């Protein structure tokens, strides 16, 4: 029953899920004077050109757009990673207006979206098993700003009708993830969790510095959506964020200089 509102957000989730005030959490505030240029990383490889969409899902929390993992497709590898990390869905978090709705936050500036596209480590066969491991998933995150369009996101605001309420599914393949990147693979890393219960610490995080530009239209057609299901009073799906947690003993790595 865990969700965003004032009587079962993030504030309340510890009580269900304890492992909310663990060691690892995610998101964080990325102070970018203190975070340090690592020469040891890698540039990112981001390989989506074979991505195979399925199918997009309201699940009452956000949309997940959906992808055929069951093969080698399209993957992410390189960076702070080892070994190859299968992309299995992307979703977004966002705000009711536009000066907040990300998750991570840079110099404690919160942008009006952030993209998570989720991969799973394939050494260890299957999502389920990845998520318990300190290595299981790679999580790429791009944060959204409000000024021109998006062409690559219009597919998907343009299917958001079809799924208002929780529960409903669509059709949603042949889209190209490729479109939804900024120019640059310049990112931030750290090790934390899922952002959502059950707040697993399974979770390298690459965070992208360089925001994708998204038009008004695109980001209030996101606000449109429910959280609620059919027939239920309506419940505007906005402010599906979490706020940054605290960093403990970690350390935020710049890939660039
Ligand atoms: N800890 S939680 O956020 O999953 C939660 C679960 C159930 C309720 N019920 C109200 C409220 C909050
Ligand atoms: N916001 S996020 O990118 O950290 C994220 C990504 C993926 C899931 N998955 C949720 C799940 C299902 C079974 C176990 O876990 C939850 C949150
Ligand atoms: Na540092
Ligand atoms: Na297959
Ligand atoms: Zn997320």
């Amino acid at each position: 029953h865990w969700g965003y509102g004032k009587h079962n957000g993030p504030e309340h989730w510890h009580k269900d899920f304890p492992i909310a005030k663990g060691e690892r959490q995610s998101p964080v505030d990325i102070d970018t004077h203190t975070a340090k240029y690592d020469p040891s990383l890698k540039p990112l490889s981001v390989s989506y050109d074979q991505a195979t969409s399925l199918r997009i899902l309201n699940n009452g929390h956000a949309f997940n757009v959906e992808f055929d993992d069951s093969q080698d497709k399209a993957v992410l590898k390189g960076g702070p990673l080892d070994g190859t990390y299968r992309l299995i869905q992307f979703h977004f978090h966002w705000g009711s207006l536009d000066g907040q709705g990300s998750e991570h936050t840079v110099d404690k500036k919160k942008y009006a979206a952030e993209l998570h596209l989720v991969h799973w480590n394939t050494k260890y066969g299957d999502f389920g098993k990845a998520v318990q491991q300190p290595d299981g998933l790679a999580v790429l995150g791009i944060f959204l700003k409000v000024g021109s369009a998006k062409p690559g996101l219009q597919k998907v605001v343009d299917v958001l009708d079809s799924i208002k309420t929780k529960g409903k599914s669509a059709d949603f393949t042949n889209f190209d993830p490729r479109g939804l990147l900024p120019e640059s693979l310049d990112y931030w890393t750290y090790p934390g969790s899922l952002t959502t219960p059950p707040l697993l610490e399974c979770v390298t995080w690459i965070v992208l510095k360089e925001p994708i530009s998204v038009s008004s239209e695109q980001v209030l057609k996101f606000r449109k959506l429910n959280f609620n299901g059919e027939g239920e009073p309506e419940e505007l799906m906005v402010d599906n964020w979490r706020p940054a947690q605290p960093l403990k003993n970690r350390q935020i790595k710049a890939s660039f200089k």
